[PDB]
């Protein structure tokens, strides 16, 4: 119901998510004149394993690969977090041209694409449906995406799209650690935010890369063609899922760097 294009965008989702207008949305133009270094920052720990990937999945605006998320096998830890964080999926989104495509910006400058891997508090809650309305219940890692070299370490993903062309496809995605997708840096800013599309709720503690990913025009290319349609309907391109910048409103965004 709620979308990218012109009648179910970002503009409106403020109709059904009233949220939208809130004082925690996500992304955020982070400037880094006004972060705060904070002494207290941990480094970020993650550690994940390859036999948690369950599925990926066409979900018509964006796909997203699903990690098993029954214990502790795959963790984020550190930073600005007393909790563990169970992993539970990872996903992009990108722009209808290179011009523009994260969701984050840095100083106002836009990237092609952005890689969130999210995370909620098993430490204090009992699963994903009670952590993702509570302020201490998601953590996301969000790694910009630069237009430059493509990037073997997407081969895996890119490769499976072709058996999840269509919106409800999906398919076993397995033996894969998507640490492996994190840039070498793990230098981070945090800052208090939301999901960046329905429901928007303001339960993400955001964690972003200082470092940016490489990921060519043609991988690029590879997202833009999968399909919003369901299979025998005309073919209608996934061009974009970004969601533009929101107002600070008096938050602080943290620097570990
Ligand atoms: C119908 C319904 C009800 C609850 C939710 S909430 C749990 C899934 C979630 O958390 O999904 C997201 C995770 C991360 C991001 S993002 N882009 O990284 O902020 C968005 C959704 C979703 C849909
Ligand atoms: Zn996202």
């Amino acid at each position: 119901d709620w979308g990218y294009d012109d009648k179910n965008g970002p503009e409106q989702w403020s109709k059904l998510y009233p949220i939208a207008n809130g004082n925690n949305q996500s992304p955020v133009d982070i400037k880094t004149s006004e972060t705060k270094h904070d002494t207290s920052l941990k480094p970020i720990s993650v550690s994940y394993n390859p036999a948690t990937a369950k599925e990926i999945i066409n979900v018509g605006h964006s796909f997203h690969v699903n990690f098993e998320d029954n214990d502790n096998r795959s963790v984020l830890k550190g930073g600005p977090f007393s909790d563990s964080y169970r992993l539970f999926q990872f996903h992009f989104h990108w722009g209808s041209t290179n011009e523009h495509g994260s969701e984050h910006t840095v100083d106002g400058v836009k990237y092609s694409a952005e890689l969130h891997v999210a995370h909620w508090n098993s430490a204090k809650y009992s699963s994903l449906a009670e952590a993702a309305s509570k302020a201490d219940g998601l953590a996301v890692i969000g790694v910009l995406m630069k237009v430059g070299e493509a990037n073997p370490k997407l081969q895996k993903v890119l490769d499976a799209l072709q058996a999840i062309k269509t919106k409800g496809k999906r398919a076993p995605f397995t033996n894969f650690d998507p640490s492996t997708l994190l840039p070498s840096s793990l230098d981070f800013w945090t800052y208090p935010g939301s999901l960046t599309h329905p429901p928007l709720y303001e339960s993400v503690t955001w964690i972003i890369c200082k470092e940016s990913i490489s990921v060519s025009s043609e991988q690029l290319a590879q997202f833009r063609s999968l399909l919003s349609n369901v299979e025998g309907d005309n073919a209608v391109p996934m061009q974009h899922n970004n969601r533009p910048t929101q107002p600070l409103k008096g938050r602080t965004v943290r620097a570990s760097f």
